[PDB]
């Protein structure tokens, strides 16, 4: 069984920048959580990244025909916040700087060990955020990437963010994560 804390230990012993660290962990998790390499609307991927970083275990995300088990109605308590303005990019802001500003917001509003679901442009796409106590790791385990805004092409840290790009940081409660962990749906997902 995959041990996330071991992954983090190894990773943090590396002479790699923060974004490359996020990319490495996300690519490792992608092979486990999204083995089929589906590119649909796997908000289940981001949720499963959150479950993993919380220590619930690494499980395969639901495939499209499993969305109706649970994910179909997962965000029903958060629809207002999801559709809100959120954190809006500045003109000529680099990907790295926008990422850094979003991380500052999450660090300010979560404690060490916490995770958040990150809505991109009002649920156009989802990524996960993990507070390790000093920094935020951004994980896109669907695609095996770190922080990104779901542009159809890869973006280096120094690329400019398109005007009016936004994210909404969704504070899924412990109750909501633990309800998932106790569900038949979660339990029927392949462990590892």
């Amino acid at each position: 069984n995959v041990n996330v804390k071991k992954l983090l230990e190894s990773l943090n012993s590396k002479s790699l920048g923060d974004m490359d660290k996020d990319s490495e962990l996300a690519a490792t998790l992608q092979k486990m959580i999204n083995p089929s390499g589906g590119d649909g609307n796997c908000s289940g991927c981001a949720l499963h990244a959150c479950m993993a970083m919380l220590g619930y275990g690494v499980r395969e995300a639901p495939v499209p025909n499993e969305i109706s088990e649970y994910m179909t109605g997962f965000f029903h308590r958060h629809l207002e916040q999801i559709d809100s303005e959120g954190i809006v990019s500045h003109p000529n802001e680099t990907y790295s700087k926008f990422r850094e500003r979003i991380a500052e917001n999450i660090l300010q509003n979560t404690s060490k060990g916490s995770v958040v679901m990150i809505s991109i442009e009002q649920a156009t796409h989802w990524i996960a955020g993990f507070n390790d106590g000093e920094k935020i790791m951004f994980l896109d385990v669907q695609t095996g990437k770190g922080f990104n805004l779901y542009d159809p092409v890869e973006k280096s840290p120094d690329a400019f963010v398109d005007e009016n790009s936004s994210v909404q940081v969704i504070h899924v409660s412990d109750q909501e994560f633990d309800h998932y962990a106790n569900s038949s749906s979660w339990k029927s997902k392949r462990l590892c």
